[PDB]
């Protein structure tokens, strides 16, 4: 099940209006209380006149709007369904702005749900812009529209939340597309719950950012429940989806062709183990005990080019274990892993333990040192997030999570580790004074500037339960080494949610729950556009523009000439990102020295070193003087 943010608003003096009713099926049947009437469009005799559909109200008075609920027709009937829709909201009923939520309703009976931050609104409006199975029809059994408690402005300079992207799925996982830059989102062999798998299935569910359309597909070519999995873009562009579910697969998405091709099944059926990219292209993985046995899982690496995974009995998982209280089921997953100089993988934690993993031969691990302070050895901090910000000096941001996967207490430590070479032990300070809030199930994503967007998570960690919720997200500044609390949401991101960096510089943030007959699925995504895409008035600021690069495809240590419209000040690529059960091995960033041609004409190098510079696809994001970024041009990396 699913449930609204805020609570239901009386509808008794309601003005209702619709854009055509079959007698029987008045407008008014969706707010008479009863779940056996309802209204319908015209059909039969009255011709059946296709969508779009709308149904408006006026409820008399300014509410404080944070949603609507749609219930369909009960009878058993599916005509009518709402697929594809968006939500608009008005003081005056004549200027009706854009969506406060768009996107599309799963194809079945059940209550939908549209969750917006709160909205100070008069009328509400419901455009049905398809029928779930394309039919011409639009029918409600119960339309209610939520308030909250009560509104406040978001406040200036903090950045701004929405839309809300309605989705049929929970989207547990999710990766942008680097080619087409759509989000494609996964969740298990259905739309909202894991348990009782068949295995061999999963549903995908996209959004295209620049159409604003959500679409849903299964997907069973590969074999696979890909729920629970490791990820990794590989240096063929190919994203490798490693177990979970069904423990021993390998799934490639191919970004260019929009399609799931069958991988080699891994030498060790895993679930919840992270994966990360290496120098060379190749995919290494370890750990991963929620699924496929709990036993010690040590290292192992795919090749893309043989199609081959080889397991590193040498590259020992033993290192890297919490002390979990759930014991080894939980100790070996989500290892913040980042792939490094010749063919090493650098763990940062979760454990306190940090290591070094060579692949090498059969393999190898050597201790890095602990995660620590002048404020002491930092405690295992399961689900807490690890980013790399600026791959060039080696720096990774770590903050939050707890000293066991559940029932723990989150923690506000937050430390900045920076890498030199492979088997040193790198030096580890605190961050700032901390996170503003501890959290765990937290999600987080680099940003063109080099500061990391941190959202969602709850204190405590209760899987399944939006409890203790973080609403306020934080940003790092590296240059000031402070934390800034950004605007609040009002959705809870805690677990199975995911965020994203969008090629056009804002911040997809969606999903929490997957947890079938619970109310705590979220079936849905909010958009976070930062303040750097806004000028001193509040509204969207120009945005300078990339108008040529002189290659889209380019050899670590090669070189890319770009022209503007434009003066530019910064620049930076961000190797596109991945993301599940808060782990993203994929995204970093490399800030880029940038040389003046004149003519508005520029250029940089891509670092040499392939440990730093991951090949796989990258954006480049130029700024100008004032801040703002471009959308991103996608670039591949290769080596
Ligand atoms: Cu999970």
């Amino acid at each position: 099940a699913s449930a609204p943010i805020g609570s239901a608003i009386p509808r008794n003096n309601w003005a209702v209006t619709c854009d055509s009713a079959q007698s029987g099926n008045e407008c008014n049947k969706a707010i008479d209380g009863n779940k056996d009437t309802f209204w319908h469009t015209f059909y039969g005799a009255n011709g059946d006149p296709k969508p779009p559909h709308t149904y408006t109200i006026d409820m008399k008075t300014t509410q404080n709007v944070n949603g609507l609920s749609v219930l369909p027709r009960q009878d058993g009937n599916q005509n009518g369904w709402i697929g594809r829709h968006e939500v608009y909201l008005s003081s005056d009923g004549t200027n009706w702005g854009s969506p406060v939520a768009s996107g599309s309703w799963f194809a079945d009976s059940t209550t939908k749900y549209s969750n917006f931050e709160t909205r100070p609104a008069r009328y509400v409006r419901l455009v049905a812009i398809t029928e779930a199975n394309g039919q011409p029809w639009t029918s409600i059994a119960e339309i209610n529209v939520f308030q909250a408690s009560s509104y406040t402005a978001p406040q200036p300079g903090l950045g701004r939340w929405g839309p809300t992207i309605d989705l049929p799925i929970v989207p547990a996982a999710a990766a942008i597309e680097p080619t087409s830059g759509r989000v494609l989102m996964w969740s298990s062999y259905r739309n909202d719950a894991f348990e009782g798998s068949p295995g061999g299935i999963t549903l995908t569910s996209s959004w295209d950012p620049s159409t604003g359309i959500v679409s849903d597909r299964t997907s069973t070519v590969t074999k696979h429940d890909m729920f629970c999995p490791g990820i990794s873009m590989d240096g063929n562009g190919q994203i490798v989806v490693t177990g979970g579910n069904d423990a021993k697969k390998t799934s490639l998405y191919d970004s260019s062709s929009d399609s799931w091709i069958p991988g080699p099944d891994m030498q060790v059926a895993r679930g919840y183990q992270s994966s990360a990219t290496m120098s060379d292209g190749r995919v290494f993985t370890i750990g991963g005990s929620f699924s496929g046995g709990r036993v010690e899982k040590n290292g192992e690496v795919y090749s893309p080019s043989s199609k081959t995974w080889t397991s590193l009995p040498n590259a020992k998982v033993n290192p890297m274990l919490t002390a979990d209280k759930q014991g080894l089921y939980r100790s070996d997953n989500h290892a913040w892993l980042f792939g490094w100089k010749k063919g090493s993988v650098f763990q940062a934690g979760p454990s306190t333990a940090m290591n070094w993993y060579y692949t090498s031969g059969s393999g190898d691990v050597k201790s890095a040192g602990k995660r620590q302070s002048n404020r002491g050895v930092a405690p295992d901090a399961m689900c807490g997030n690890a980013v790399m910000y600026d791959a060039v000096k080696g720096k990774i941001l770590t903050f939050g999570g707890s000293p066991d996967y559940e029932d723990s207490d989150a923690t506000t430590n937050a430390h900045i580790i920076t890498l030199g070479e492979p088997g040193t032990s790198p030096n580890t300070v605190f961050a700032s004074n901390g996170l503003y809030f501890a959290r765990t199930f937290h999600t987080s994503v680099v940003l063109p500037d080099g500061s990391t967007f941190i959202t969602g998570g709850q204190r405590r960690g209760i899987p399944t339960e939006d409890s203790t919720p973080v609403f306020t997200p934080e940003i790092y500044v590296p240059e000031q080494d402070t934390f800034y609390k950004q605007n609040p949401n009002s959705i809870v991101r805690a677990y199975h949610s995911i965020s994203l960096l969008l090629p056009d510089g804002r911040v997809f943030n969606g999903g929490g729950g997957l947890c079938g007959d619970c109310t705590t699925n979220h079936f849905d995504a909010q958009i976070f556009t930062p303040n750097y895409l806004y000028d001193s008035n509040g509204n969207l600021a120009t945005r300078p523009k990339i108008t040529r690069t002189s290659t889209q495809s380019v050899k670590v240590g090669g070189r890319i000439t770009i022209s503007t419209d434009s003066s530019i000040s910064k620049a930076s690529l961000i190797r596109y990102g991945t993301a599940t059960h808060t782990v993203n091995t994929d995204q970093r960033r490399i800030p880029l020295t940038l040389t003046n041609n004149g003519g508005n004409s520029y250029s940089f190098q891509v670092p040499s070193d392939s440990g730093v510079a991951l090949p796989g696809y990258w954006m480049l994001f130029v700024m100008n003087s004032a801040g703002v970024p471009s959308v991103a041009s996608t670039i591949r990396v290769t080596q």
